[PDB]
């Protein structure tokens, strides 16, 4: 069924989408913040990505662990399958940060700082076309298409408490923190 | 650094665990609900497992959106690994609903649903014995550990709100709804 069908496939992109926006906030955290804690991971990660790729093998994850003296859980492979949210089958960067940066440990200060690069004007709202610009440009500037728009309203629907469709700051850090 | 170690692994655990939280209470309102919109899911994934495995692979997915008369986004397979959550490759039962069973469509009702399981005793409050007999037991009876125990409570540090060591559907609710 079609009309059933349709629901479905849009259900599975707004998944995946708000997968991407917490994904990318992490990353803004990881790079804007300037928190010793969060830049210590960054230390981390550094000494585990021995080549200098920006990624870390499964192996390299756990050899790395492993130096520091941890006991791995013997169930460690599941845990790194979902670590790799991508399924790329290596953990990038934002894959570590977005596991190892507990949200429990995001202050409202770590979090306005992702906000407020998805608030490009800084109204203290984000839109739909703010956001659709940061997530498919990559910055405030560029092209972006009605059903790219109509995509990221559907998201906002998810986030949004006040039925404004816009998200403020609470709106974000309640997608943030659980 | 050991000590940093130690705190990242702790991290990945808890990432893990709250994963597997999220997606268990999905499959009890798959279960339990008795709802007809999430039945007429049940009925599409009836559907796109044909040879009855209780998981699909990725071209029966493709191939029965296709059916149903579905274009599908080019990076459809991205979004395919991003619903294989656990990394096996196809995409169970408890992956599709997970998926297709928006956060946004889960009225109070569904989310008590879920609650009320997590609630062994029926309190109104789910304490870290009654959290770890249901995902590492399946039931409210059984072994298991303070190392279990604690690794549950370091997950309900991350859902509490006020502090009491406890998830009320309150809570329970904000976890599960961005
Ligand atoms: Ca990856
Ligand atoms: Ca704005
Ligand atoms: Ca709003
Ligand atoms: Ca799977
Ligand atoms: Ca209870
Ligand atoms: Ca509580």
């Amino acid at each position: 069924l079609y009309f059933q069908g349709i629901h479905v496939l849009e259900n599975f992109k707004n998944y995946g989408l708000l997968l991407k926006f917490q994904k990318l906030a992490m990353t803004i955290i990881a790079q804007q913040s300037n928190d010793y804690d969060v830049e210590k991971l960054k230390s981390t990660f550094l000494v585990l990505d021995e080549d200098g790729k920006g990624y870390i093998t499964k192996e390299q994850l756990k050899k790395g662990l492993e130096k520091d003296g941890l006991k791995l859980p013997y169930n460690f492979d599941l845990l790194l399958d979902q670590i790799d949210s991508d399924g790329s089958g290596k953990i990038d960067y934002t894959e570590f940060i977005a596991a190892a940066l507990d949200r429990k440990q995001l202050s409202k200060k770590l979090i306005y700082c992702a906000f407020r690069v998805f608030d490009v004007d800084n109204d203290g709202e984000i839109t739909t076309a703010e956001l659709a610009h940061i997530l498919y440009n990559g910055n405030k500037k560029g092209n972006i298409t009605q059903r790219d728009v109509n995509r990221v309203k559907r998201m906002i629907r998810d986030v949004d408490k006040n039925n404004d469709g816009k998200i403020d700051f609470h709106e974000f850090s309640e997608m943030m923190k659980l």
